[PDB]
């Protein structure tokens, strides 16, 4: 009933990583080490690296999936509020209910789960390419944290689990999420608050 959380690097030493964006107010996507939290702008494109050790075989593939963070509200599925499941901003691909968008990528699929009704979106794991060291993916967040009837101002995990073919777990990481108008403020006051 609830997705397991734990940071896992497996046997190909998989982990994140984030670019340094800064706290500038412009900022649309930023993320903060301190806080294990990514801030962004509603929709914007929000840069997510992927590292490994060594190469997993091929047909491995990556998946996202929000959760409540706070323990009383982990078992509530993380969906699209009413305002924003009804909006017809479509990509064509992602269901209109659905949190978290691949942009970009057209062997993106998403996921309703027959059993846990839990959202998810995943894509085949791609080597980097030449001249690179890692390989990113775009995600794009379609809900504000403060989206009355829907995540209505409680804090999101995004899960990301590296996955062999059947869908079973070679590595996991995770992060905070806050999606909203000013990102670059936010990370500098929670992380004033922090301190
Ligand atoms: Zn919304």
């Amino acid at each position: 009933s609830v997705p397991s959380q734990k940071t896992y690097q497996g046997s190909y030493g998989f982990r994140l990583g984030f670019l340094h964006s800064g706290t500038a107010k412009s900022v649309t996507c930023t993320y903060s080490p301190a806080l294990n939290k990514l801030f962004c702008q509603l929709a914007k494109t929000c840069p997510v690296q992927l590292w490994v050790d060594s190469t997993p075989p091929p047909g491995t593939r990556v998946r996202a999936m929000a959760i409540y963070k706070q323990s009383q509200h982990m078992t509530e599925v993380v969906r699209r509020c009413p305002h924003h499941e009804r909006c017809s901003d479509s990509d064509g691909l992602a269901p209109p209910q659905h949190l978290i968008r691949v942009e970009g990528n057209l062997r993106a699929e998403y996921l309703d789960d027959r059993n846990t009704f839990r959202h998810s979106v995943v894509v085949p794991c791609e080597p980097p390419e030449v001249g690179s060291d890692c390989t990113t993916i775009h995600y794009n967040y379609m809900c504000y944290s403060s989206c009355m009837g829907g995540m209505n101002r409680r804090p999101i995990l995004t899960i990301i689990t590296l996955e062999d073919s059947s869908g079973n777990l070679l590595g996991r990481d995770s992060f905070e999420v806050r999606v909203c108008a000013c990102p670059g403020r936010d990370r500098r006051t929670e992380e004033e608050n922090l301190r």
